[PDB]
């Protein structure tokens, strides 16, 4: 009755409002793959296979999570009673090891069927409600500095983010930082400012500038290095006496542990499409609430279904203690989801209703279908 | 509808079948606090607060229990949805701190309730199952050398345990050591031996004898030393190469993070109750597996309702993955719970139905009420 019929796989490519820049690309629109659990009772549970743009964050991307979920994954699911979610995503790595981005839109698509079978939200299956709204820090792709200014100050006045992260890591160090210095010093008396160089910069450049940056403000200094290099994140801090928060760095609890250990980071930049999972989510805040790391409720730029997902996920875990930036719905120009989040005063608040709180829009879910 | 509208304990004194002994004290009874949540609906939740037979091993008894959590858990609850089961133990933390035995009740019972009323199993709100039946060790208290040779015996064609844990501590070391090492040299054949001996002795002592109880076969020494001291529980794996497994020494996330820093122990005694609850149990799970470290559903020597809860745990824990000894039920000259346990070829199989899958007899219950 509860058992899985079907599971399918569509890829979503849903335009930006504007173009995103990262360090080394330019996102103009998100490539979602959008995963649905079918259930003997009708029901359809919905997940998303996502990355921020592209496979040049981690390895995985649209394409490769879809052969995966598709013929590796998905089958395993068949047959089975979704209520025997922990057991399947435990029989999952016996067929395929790591690509956790593809393994998370399974686990989700498995939630959302069986906390809507038993008309429920997701967090109920999750622990409860903690929160039934989080704050929410807006990040800024690059950008040059008047047009980056000018992105505050109207997200200042119509949103109330009280929290703004800027990527940097494209093009010369030197100027990226005198353009994230002196944007510091026309917006850091007002807003709590952070930046994001997705590992773009080596040990020895993060160290020669990133002091700069914290004389400027920046009070916050997330993957500046290389993933593998925990000891550099460590010494950024050391050096600067600014907090550093991980991302690439923590996709799974051993690495969670890896910086516990080597004291690498304050806060660890939590995304339940990035730890495969929201069970394994669980886990990623389980070790760094023990260690006293606290846990920032982080996006790969989420669509609505993914963004649902990962509040749900904020509202019922009390180690989500560092705000979030669950913002991707407001940087697609368009949606599929029915509903409309409310995004208001810098905060989000939590969906209310079974399953992820959010229902789809089979008709622009077919309209951006590739 | 859901709110929380009273709850209720009440000190159970259910007698033992026989006598069992410890390593400074012996049980003939089994005091348990056997809390229960009330709800709007109707509906009510049952949870267990246990230690084994009294303070004497961690300080916290049944009317400790009972004071902290009439006078102080328990108002946290009243006016609440016990949907907000997380944020109820987070809030909880404000007016008590530590007293995880006290919350483990409080925290069961909730889930009991909760899953109740929305007709499933508790593992339903853990993550689903991963397995329905697990294999049990039996243990056995402290007894002469014949009376602990002649139950090996019986409860291996009785119930096919395939594994036993003695306990030790009491009297003489030497004579302790002879003891279980000639036991060992009669039964260790056939089956898997381990020993616990509640952190009673010293750091001197246990690095004397448990060689020879290496080299007679023991494969696992629980807690022979203090809680605090992981260093030594590290030592006596570097000079005997047996296994060590912490119990007294792991209650939290953070202590469970401690022994996996000093590589203390290859297993943890995950008891439900000593951890404050099913939502701090999984926090212990998710450490001890991101360290390599196996997890065995350890018991408290709780009643039915406490074995129930640390069933459910265990069915949708993949992370359990050393067995465990929760035959709590088995050691009671009755019980209060109306069905009964499936005790054979060495395991026990997952009660099925809603809420921890077992419902008490009210007329038992006020019989054994103290
Ligand atoms: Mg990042
Ligand atoms: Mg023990």
């Amino acid at each position: 009755d509860l058992t899985i019929q079907k599971v399918e796989s569509r890829i979503l490519d849903v335009p930006l409002i504007r173009p995103h820049g990262f360090a080394t690309t330019t996102s103009t629109e998100q490539h979602i793959l959008l995963v649905s659990v079918h259930l003997e009772n009708g029901v359809i549970g919905y997940g998303e296979g996502v990355v921020p743009g592209g496979p040049w964050w981690g390895g995985e991307s649209v394409e490769t999570m879809k052969a995966l979920v598709d013929g590796y994954l998905a089958p395993v699911l068949i047959g089975r009673a979704v209520s025997e979610l922990a057991g399947i995503m435990a029989d999952l790595e016996r067929v395929v090891a790591r690509a956790r981005y593809a393994k998370a839109a399974v686990d989700v698509a498995m939630h959302d069927a069986w906390a809507r079978s038993l008309n429920v939200p997701v967090r109920d299956l999750l622990g409860g409600t903690v929160r039934d709204k989080v704050d929410v820090t807006w990040a800024l792709g690059v950008l040059p500095l008047d047009v980056a200014v000018a992105e505050i100050e109207e997200r200042i006045e119509e949103f109330g983010n009280r929290s703004f992260k800027l990527k940097m890591g494209a093009g010369d160090p030197a100027e990226d930082t005198r353009r994230v210095a002196e944007l510091a010093r026309e917006v850091g008396d007002r807003v709590s400012l952070r930046i994001d160089i997705n590992a773009r910069w080596d040990r020895r450049t993060a160290l020669h500038y990133l002091p700069i940056l914290a004389e400027a403000g920046v009070e916050l200094f997330e993957q500046p290095t290389p993933a593998d290099d925990l000891e550099t994140l460590r010494e950024i801090t050391r050096r600067t006496n600014v907090s550093v928060m991980a991302d690439e760095s923590v996709w799974t609890p051993a690495e969670a542990l890896a910086v516990v250990k080597a004291q690498a980071a304050d806060v660890i930049a939590l995304k339940t499409t990035k730890h495969g999972g929201l069970l394994e989510s669980k886990k990623i805040a389980a070790i760094a609430e023990a260690g006293g790391l606290a846990c920032h409720g982080a996006t790969s730029l989420e669509g609505p279904i993914g963004t649902a997902a990962s509040l749900q996920f904020a509202a019922s875990t009390k180690a989500i203690s560092y705000g979030t930036e669950l913002f991707g719905p407001q940087l697609l120009k368009d949606t599929y989801i029915v509903q409309e989040f409310e995004y208001k005063d810098g905060q989000v608040a939590i969906p209310q209703g079974p399953g992820l709180g959010v229902d789809v829009d089979m008709d622009k879910v077919n309209f951006y279908t590739r």
